[PDB]
């Protein structure tokens, strides 16, 4: 029975491989880096992989492997792919933790931006639960370099860690990365999922996937977002993206709205996100 090895990058950044049959569904693989990682909420989280043009796609758990990964290596990470509104309501500890570890990557990344302030908060509240109460005999000196905080250290930053560290005294890790998430839930793009695009009159826009909806970023001003339960039809067409809205009360017609996307690939893998992310946040 022939098998084919499989490189999962975790979110630690160490690599976990396995061997699967070849013609194994992505669920067969998941299951196995679930186990690994000792997971049991698993509906937050996906492997990636990245296609010929080297696109980061979302690994279908219910399609063949060989018919996502195509002619590329069995190479994959493991990601949040739902990103939970309200981490609290999480049922075990070690699910947050997944969660704050994908959250360190988006902020060093630079895909979630971040003020000053909540990178030192966010930090320090890491630095608490993985080291635990601040040392007074270091006093001015870096227990923190191996520590990645965001997309450009400054000593000011290192700093404002140490301040906010000392502060969290007595903190327990699961306390310390609860925490981390309520600060990093309420930042403008948490767990947003953002494609280039253009509208129907051509103008460069993003459009953002996550829980709360489909958001559209024209520029830094004038902003506009279609809530889930108002879409009721997504689609593509050659490189065209369209959502059919839910008529508003007292109108007779439902209403399209189309947008380009970069090419036909691209439109695919918005439509599928935007899919996902309808059921997932329709049910939970
Ligand atoms: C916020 O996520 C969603 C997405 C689609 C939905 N369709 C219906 C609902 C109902 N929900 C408000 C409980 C919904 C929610």
């Amino acid at each position: 029975p022939k098998s084919m090895q499989c490189k999962v990058i975790l979110l630690d950044g160490s690599e976990y491989t396995c061997d699967v049959e070849k013609r194994s569904r992505g669920q067969v693989l998941f299951d196995k880096v679930c186990e690994h990682l000792n997971l049991l909420e698993k509906d937050y989280f996906g492997l990636t992989y990245r296609d010929a043009e080297n696109q980061k796609n979302w690994l279908d758990p219910a399609k063949e492997i060989k018919k996502q990964v195509r002619s590329g290596a069995w190479h994959f990470s493991f990601n949040v792919k739902f990103y939970p509104p309200d981490p609290a309501q999480l049922s075990e500890d070690i699910t947050r933790y997944y969660l704050c570890l994908q959250l360190r990557d988006d902020i060093v990344s630079g895909r979630l931006p971040c003020s000053f302030v909540t990178l030192a908060l966010l930090g320090s509240y890491t630095v608490q639960s993985e080291l635990g109460d601040y040392d007074p005999d270091e006093c001015g000196s870096d227990y923190i370099s191996e520590f990645r905080f965001a997309p450009n250290h400054t000593k000011e930053l290192e700093d404002k860690v140490i301040e906010l560290h000392k502060s969290h005294r007595g903190m327990t890790p699961a306390e310390a990365e609860m925490h981390f998430l309520e600060n990093a839930k309420k930042l403008s793009m948490y767990g947003v999922d953002l494609h280039h695009a253009k509208d129907s009159e051509g103008v460069e826009i993003m459009l953002g996937v996550c829980a709360s909806g489909l958001l559209i970023y024209r520029d830094r001003l004038r902003i506009n977002r279609f809530a889930w339960p108002k879409v009721l039809k997504i689609s593509y067409k050659r490189n065209n993206f369209y959502i059919k809205i839910r008529p508003g009360e007292f109108e007779q017609f439902e209403s399209t709205i189309g947008f380009k996307l970069p090419n036909h690939r691209a439109a695919k893998r918005l439509w599928k996100v935007c899919v996902e992310h309808h059921t997932f946040f329709r049910l939970l």
